[PDB]
């Protein structure tokens, strides 16, 4: 069909499978359905108050081989159980980083890494790996970039977040009161405050929002409202870490009439984009947990089974377990990383 | 189809007409079709710098009633006529206001403002609307807020805008890199102007975005970029339209190689939420404009018949011609300002 | 997609306009939905045995140009309503007739004879024929060969008839009970009346079918059961309509516990495939009537502005008003033929 | 969305997960692929007349129990290598038989014989069946009551039949002729040959119809022709096996310039509908075809894993291996029946 003045530029548009297609070749185990079920009943838990451990959303900037997201999966997945009750760990399965220039689409925009963008080869990568992932008992935890994505993988994810550059988007916002988990809101680029704490009222109301149905058909979806959102302090233009911010940020909060409480992201712009300085952070925030500090509920951490990245966009034969996009803590940091976390959480225990 | 872990927090979520719906029972008349493809071809001289007019993007703050709507087009389409060698008339037509708070989702979510959601209505009004203004010889100028409703409307759009609350959504840049048309960014809400440099030079490459086909089915859409964007200020916690806020973006988009060039919005932000002031913004614009000042390719003012606004709220039946979100100008101050500028224009001219 | 030992002998598929488009852009007007309502309810009166009159499905044998077939139908209507105390006048709106062998494949399926295969012309094409009829005032019936062409179509048939070599089909008895039309079932090729039988029995009965739902969805039909269906006697190898075998239909029909009320249809086998000997049968028909015969409940008549038929295949141009499939008896003596049955539903009343 | 006269007489119409979600789920494994790609290229060279083997489409009446269905699978399966030389043995994977109202519906439509209708438990347990059976090594046969089934389950098909009832529907004929496997056409009810000769004839040439696209939405389908079409002789009001009538048949095959090649149905009518009289039937055709016959390049058995049938209407625990459809010989019976068939062929061959 040839319409006038349609379609000027666009290189090309073509049927995606749709999400039934994906739910039907890789349903939910039962394990799988558990894992997510309880994760999430368990992260209402801790936002509710009713818990004393810390979310910890730890795992690779991005993911670009489901070899590697399996092996680091299965140590991380050891480490859940050990500090299983001080900690409530969720794997950071990311497939994407959105980019102002170029660069890798991530793992299901072009699973190929070649410019091929196999979309649909994406989505079932994307979706077995999540499966297998939640299958093994350990809950995950996604990105939503936009509206359409999550009918193909929400029923696997335990929490979500909603990054930074889209926090004050209003649509972004009505998607999170619609999704069926707990839902993460990151501060403005510059460090502003103000976005994620509106994004937080407003994602606990009822919503309209254009999608597609099951069967991907164009569809109008009505919200019911989403009370499991918090703020994600992951730095501005300086970190946000410090008990200095944390106090702001509790106090922005209630004078918004929401619960006073953040998770840190040792990551990003608290990092400093140095992978090596999530370790310092950790020492900072430890401290604040552990000297009695309630407020904080949970954290995030960029680690990957080998530090550093490397980059893919030079030609270079790929490293494994090394992120090709944002710089993580090897295996060893991690560990000592996550014990320490699992201590704070002891001392400030009581 | 029942899921396990699914739609926990969804009301409902029903089809929505598939856009070829839309366009089979509206299809461009000639006239319309015209209108659309001369207003984009001279929306893009002036973005080139060959063309000393200016582009006006005047309307209501949002439609909801296409009586009046068509009536305001009539009178705005005389003066287009008019005024046609000093401006380039575009009539603002937006059917929705984002709003954190509760509220009147619009014209398209809910056509018949009580509430009753009918989305199929709204589409069917709103692009007949589009289609008759179009049709009587005058271009349209709407905001894209989802990546899906371009489909129905977007080839009846001579212009669009991505607003202040999405221009850093990585998702509305791309989608802005597909639309066949000039596309403008808002600067950020405290004023920030960055955002919308990097959108523009994003929007200029081509990019990968998930939406639905014609046909209303799930799919990847693949852009070419799309290189007629600009600016727009609207100003943030203090107006930005003054020569000296216009001197420090020229100086933003030439250091990002990009055209010093900025569409000024009279109201919102720039206005202070006073609709009156957009008269007093008009003199210091047309100020800069008689000036010589070139970087202003075109403004934004929003009018309508009768000025103020009102509630739906109140209970008190709707009077004609008046805003029910933002309070805007009336028809008498409008004549009187598009005059102004088309003098200033004048000026900068000899 | 590529799917092993898949399509093998398909040289192409594509999608069709889904229904919602067809009935988006040429929705029923008033006097459309109205014409439909008023001569289904009419021919259910007959089919309950409160109506003397005959029902009259006359029209060309298949349509190939609606500038004619507007004509025919202009003219239909006069007499539509002069007769109307006697005869419920519908005009027989065929867009293609089933060929074991070649030839074209009908207005739908192919628009412009030239094997082009425009469907989608088609659609609209018939689509907006039947509702120019309709909205005229004359109804119109039509034949369902598949099961999901009703889906774009049968909203504006107010009568439908399943051929003789498909009668038998399950297929299409379980559409014909979930069409919202009274439905006649012709006898088998040779003559059988068992089949229809059966077939006006089952169609009685709820049932469920495969089809696509308004929006173009494959989907599961579950129907109520249709209780306005009846015979079409057609003849076999040997003419039908002698009271001889009305006799034995009648019976057969209480026999099967239905009510003895036949069709008689004067063109095809019972014609003999002479357009000339419907005349003929009429005579035979209009005797039975006006000497007291009250199960004939109605007449199917195949005639056009212009007697006799003409070839598509063989190049030559084509005839104005003139059939391209079975010969039809010209404008001349329908209305002489209409009137004679006028008479004969006279005498077997007062 | 609500339709002027529309759906009048539909209960209710459901979304049918679309193909590609079950081919999805279910791809074809390597065997199953390669099981279907053989089997189908020697009932082609059969056909041809390129080989002296038989057809033989063996197995239960209907399929109403996955279990035993394997396990009859299994038996056959083993026949199938012993007697290859002879027999080309494929499995009879039929999930329903027509019925003029009361009835179960089969596994597709109601795969839980309890009125549910989960058809689309009844598509994923009808394709994991016949994928399983390709899957060991066994080919199967399977009737098309239907235009929108086959793009669930034709690629897992050997060869296919259109029955009795639906030989002489048009649709059904453009149907067979997209077919990617050989197709058997039944003689009419009564008997009558002419209707399988034409549709022989019809399914030969390239056809339109109506159906879904592997994604689901109502489609156009062209086909090219199917030239592997052969009829099945299953008797009429007395049976068709009798060399008398073989003789007629192949005549009538090469007046209408058809090789002369037929199957013989030892069941339902030739079998006057006693199971029993099926191993009579074998008797006189196992005759012909020791006699050199090379006219029957098939026969097909309705057999199960224990004789007779038995009623759901009943209410006492359903027999395992037992026809809930039309009664079939048992075991013992099939084993002695095919070695009796070998033999025949091997006879005829020298
Ligand atoms: N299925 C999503 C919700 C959703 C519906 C429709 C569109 C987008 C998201 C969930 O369970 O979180
Ligand atoms: N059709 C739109 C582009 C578009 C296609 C697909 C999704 C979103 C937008 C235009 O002409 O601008
Ligand atoms: N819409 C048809 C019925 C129908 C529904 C779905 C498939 C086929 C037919 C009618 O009103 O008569
Ligand atoms: N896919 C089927 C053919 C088919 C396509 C579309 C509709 C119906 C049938 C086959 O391989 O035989
Ligand atoms: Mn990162
Ligand atoms: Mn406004
Ligand atoms: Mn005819
Ligand atoms: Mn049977």
């Amino acid at each position: 069909m040839n319409y006038q003045n349609d379609d000027l530029r666009i290189k090309e548009i073509k049927e995606l499978l749709p999400p039934v297609a994906l739910l039907e070749k890789f349903p939910a185990t039962e394990n799988a359905a558990n894992t997510v079920a309880h994760a999430r009943k368990a992260i209402h838990k801790i936002l509710k108050g009713n818990d004393d451990r810390l979310l910890v959303v730890i795992g690779p900037c991005s993911i670009h081989d489901p070899v590697a997201a399996k092996e680091y999966a299965t140590r991380l997945l050891a480490l859940r159980e050990e500090l299983k009750d001080e900690l409530e760990i969720v794997m950071r399965v990311y497939f994407e980083k959105p980019r102002t220039t170029v660069g890798w689409k991530g793992l299901i925009n072009d699973p190929h890494m070649d410019n091929s963008f196999q979309i649909n080869d994406g989505l079932r990568i994307a979706r077995k790996l999540l499966l297998d992932i939640n299958d093994s008992g350990l809950p995950a935890a996604g990105e939503f970039l936009d509206m359409i994505t999550p009918q193909y993988l929400a029923d696997l994810m335990s929490w979500g977040a909603i990054g930074a550059r889209t926090t004050e988007s209003q649509v972004h916002r009505e998607l999170a009161s619609g999704l069926s988990c707990p839902v993460g809101f990151k501060n403005g680029t510059d460090g502003t405050i103000k976005v994620a704490i509106d994004a937080i009222n407003a994602a606990g109301a009822p919503h309209c929002f254009l999608s597609v149905t099951k069967w991907g058909h164009s569809a109008i979806v009505n919200t019911s409202g989403n009370g499991d959102c918090h703020i994600i302090l992951r730095g501005g233009k300086e970190p946000n870490y410090s008990a200095k911010h944390v106090a702001e940020v509790k106090e922005g909060l209630n004078k918004a009439g929401l619960p006073a409480q953040v998770m840190i992201d040792f990551s990003h712009a608290n990092s400093s984009k140095q992978f090596k300085k999530q370790m310092d952070v950790c020492a900072d925030v430890c401290q604040q947990i552990a000297g009695g500090e309630k407020a904080i509920i949970g954290v995030m951490v960029e680690s990957h089974l080998v530090e550093g990245n490397q980059s893919l966009e030079s030609g270079e034969p790929l490293a494994y377990g090394k992120s090709i996009t944002d710089a993580c803590i090897g295996w060893e940091d991690t560990d000592a990383l996550l014990r320490q976390l699992a201590n704070a959480v002891k001392a400030r225990r009581g």
